[PDB]
């Protein structure tokens, strides 16, 4: 059980945060990622709409089965592509989503094209406020009137958990990422300390623990990239890769984390089954922790 | 980290116990269990010697790969059967093993046949001293000169974790399981708080934490029975059963448990890969806490 009064956000019907066993893990699957074969042109954002819809339908079915809510990680390599992807997601699901690109210029460009829209303000989560943030980026977020952002403390200048907290809360001549998000008018913070590699997922998880301990903001991480770059384990094939992935993805949840970016949506069928299992065992512990479930839509009441 | 100095037992080279991150998880795979297709006659103990050797060789290979030591769970339905099984295990592996049966009479009978053999004293672990122990059971253990036993600290009159203090130390007019074990000459206690179902594995793990915090005995459990009775999940096939199994089997390790009875040995290939991943992440936390690994044969140094 965490020290701070926990912040539970209601993002267009998706509950995220709280004490462990209060609300199920929110699962965040990636679509239109680099090399996603349903995309025929990554620059123009041309993709198989039926294949994309099938992924979204599968996510909704798995969510209905386990009770784990979903937010879609919408990735784009161009302003043109990401704008079209967001328009498609708005129309073809009711779920909230991450506006996601490695390029800040692509994120800001996309946001400018969407303008001032209450639906965007309710459903779009900015991924992310990170170490390279600019005043133009914060201004673009404020102009869009966004209220929820992923705060990413991924940095090779902040390896240890307490260094990642310094990045988040500020230190010396740096305001920190939370303060930067507040100046952009963000009021809801999904804190992601980043995953440098598989073994350091324990440090990611310690940073999540400190955030929930001191600030009470929802904590999560994105270990998919680290797992896919694990050549020795990925070489073994199915089901060895999946069970190793399951061990990495569930580890933060066992230590009280709130959400997981689990990588490509094609992996949802096994990720949901593994994460639902961990959630069920944690919630069964509620009597010992002094916690009450916040919803009847929980794996513990669904998967057995 | 646990207040009590942790007992680390050396069972014929297998280290079990310690502070989390000190020693890798000991994995305990079942052979000759009810329904095991390598057994043709469970009463006479007619079994596929080639298939059994292949399972033991596979266990040795996976152990060498990850650094997870192994103890064999040897199950029998008859005195004749279990005697032959143990003779074969003694000859065809170097690993310690659980003398295991649903029926205490089968365990007691097998012990009488195997006798006070110095190898038996070193490699045979009694599974188990439990609530309904008999004087003839303790006499058989003492006559065989056993030094290590699983203490099955489970009762439906001690569902709460804290109540394991009562089962082990005793309470009122009831002799504790530890005192009962010591009367039979046992000096090393592997504490298994028992698993009723998948969800209740969280209460099992809380019981493990109480035992390590206050007494420092190695703590583990057998979620295997609960997992293979989960028909809704097992019927889904690969890789859904394996990742669900991985979530259950790794959960106690994430809260500081020392050993896992993972059920049929045929599952070793995915169980070892999942457990090794959890051990690796936990041991990486040592770099922040100053806990020192007790061996270089650890998943953290092997699986990447
Ligand atoms: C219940 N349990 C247990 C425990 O909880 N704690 C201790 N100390 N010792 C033990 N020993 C026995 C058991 C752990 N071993 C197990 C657990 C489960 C199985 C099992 O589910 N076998 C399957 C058949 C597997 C097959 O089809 O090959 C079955 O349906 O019976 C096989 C062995
Ligand atoms: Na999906
Ligand atoms: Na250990």
């Amino acid at each position: 059980k965490f020290t701070a009064q926990q912040h539970v956000y209601d993002i267009n019907g998706v509950k995220v945060g709280g004490q462990p066993g209060e609300y199920p893990t929110v699962l965040i699957g990636s679509i239109f990622y680099r090399g996603h074969k349903i995309v025929s042109d990554g620059q123009k954002g041309i993709f198989d709409k039926d294949a994309a819809k099938a992924l979204l339908d599968q996510e909704a079915e798995l969510s209905a089965e386990t009770g784990n809510p979903f937010i879609i990680d919408v990735l784009g390599e161009s302003v043109e592509a990401l704008t079209k992807y967001v328009e498609f997601i708005l129309e073809n699901t009711t779920a909230p989503f991450l506006l996601d690109s490695i390029s800040p210029d692509v994120r800001v460009g996309a946001l400018k094209n969407l303008g001032k829209d209450p639906e965007i303000q309710k459903r779009l989560i900015y991924n992310s406020i990170e170490e390279h943030y600019t005043e133009e980026e914060l201004a673009a977020i404020k102009e869009a009137g966004l209220k929820t952002a992923v705060i990413l403390a991924f940095s090779k200048k902040a390896l240890k958990p307490n260094a990642r907290i310094d990045l988040l809360q500020g230190k010396d001549d740096k305001e920190g990422l939370i303060a930067a998000a507040k100046r952009a008018g963000i009021e809801q913070f999904l804190v992601d300390p980043g995953v440098l590699d598989v073994a350091s997922n324990s440090w990611t998880t310690e940073a999540i623990n400190v955030v929930k301990e001191q600030f009470g903001y929802p904590g999560g991480c994105a270990p998919s990239a680290a797992v896919y770059l694990w050549k020795k384990m990925r070489s073994k094939g199915t089901p060895f890769f999946e069970v190793a992935g399951a061990a990495v993805f569930t580890y933060p949840i066992t230590q009280g984390a709130d959400f997981i970016l689990y990588g490509p949506m094609m992996n949802a069928p096994w990720v949901y089954r593994a994460i639902a299992t961990t959630d069920a065992m944690i919630a069964y512990n509620n009597k010992l922790t002094g916690v009450k479930m916040g919803t009847t839509e929980h794996p513990l009441l669904k998967i057995f």
